[PDB]
């Protein structure tokens, strides 16, 4: 099966739906649910969240599901088993606090050469990949062979400036384009998989070849009265979780 991997950049709103593969799974990340339309449908194979806001995103995801705004088979925390990158207790107890979820590193680490490539450049040169790229590695580890990229623009497809998210991550007021491209090329080259770019106005199309024009239709379903901010747990919830925070 093929996979569409979506970051949340402007390009997400500029998909050339003519080039959509026949049959595919969808990977989403972080604040994908801020999208004002279902640019890639309601059904996710996997949603990926950063360790630092995992508690709050998992809580928000449960409401998205409850409220029939999205579905997802897998729930991934994009960790790396590095003390300077994420809380060691959170990781240690993860499956007991989030039993239907997965540590992304369980899959990421199956790519030995890429794990090594990433670890070296991060710890040595402070080269971090974005989640778009992390999702790619995990996809390859699950045996996907064709990856179609959207929403990756090297710095959203929506107003991210929402009260709760601003409270949790005040930086919504590390990375580079090159670091991401070099990682993608490395993955393509080393693991013999195919990258495609679904967004021809994206700066990404300079680097990855355009997915092929089939004559695909896609219905972009509208959203109303939808969850467009992350939800915050109660202070008693944080109390209980606190060893892991
Ligand atoms: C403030 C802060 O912490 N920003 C980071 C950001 O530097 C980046 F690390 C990332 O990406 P995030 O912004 O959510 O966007 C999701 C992914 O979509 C692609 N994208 C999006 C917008 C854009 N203009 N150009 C892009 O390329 C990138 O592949 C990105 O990783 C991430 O984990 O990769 O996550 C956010 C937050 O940690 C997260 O949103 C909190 O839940």
């Amino acid at each position: 099966k093929k996979v569409i991997i979506a970051g949340n950049g402007p390009s997400l709103k500029e998909i050339d739906y003519s080039r959509l593969p026949n049959d595919f799974d969808v990977f989403r990340c972080n604040q994908f649910y801020f999208e004002d339309k279902y640019y890639l449908g309601k059904k996710c194979k996997a949603v990926f969240y950063n360790p630092s806001l995992f508690f709050e995103q998992y809580y928000t995801l449960k409401h998205l599901i409850q409220n029939q705004e999205y579905e997802t088979e897998l729930i991934m925390c994009s960790n790396y088993n590095q003390a300077h990158l994420e809380n060691e207790n959170f990781v240690k107890t993860f499956y007991d606090y989030f039993p239907d979820a997965h540590l992304g590193y369980d899959f990421f680490k199956q790519l030995k050469d890429f794990n090594a490539y990433f670890k070296f450049h991060e710890i040595q040169f402070n080269q971090r990949i974005t989640s778009g790229v992390y999702m790619c590695a995990v996809a390859i580890a699950l045996g996907y062979k064709e990856i179609y990229l959207s929403g990756i623009d090297f710095y959203y497809a929506f107003d991210t400036k929402q009260k709760n998210l601003l409270k949790l991550a005040p930086n919504f007021k590390g990375h580079s384009k090159n670091t991401d491209i070099k990682a993608l090329e490395f993955l393509e080259k080393t693991y013999k998989i195919k990258l495609y770019c679904l967004c021809p106005n994206s700066l990404l199309a300079n680097f990855i070849g355009l997915a092929p024009n089939l004559n695909s239709n896609f219905i972009i379903q509208e959203k109303n009265n939808y969850t467009k901010d992350i939800l915050i747990p109660s202070s008693e919830a944080y109390g209980k979780f606190s060893k892991n925070i």
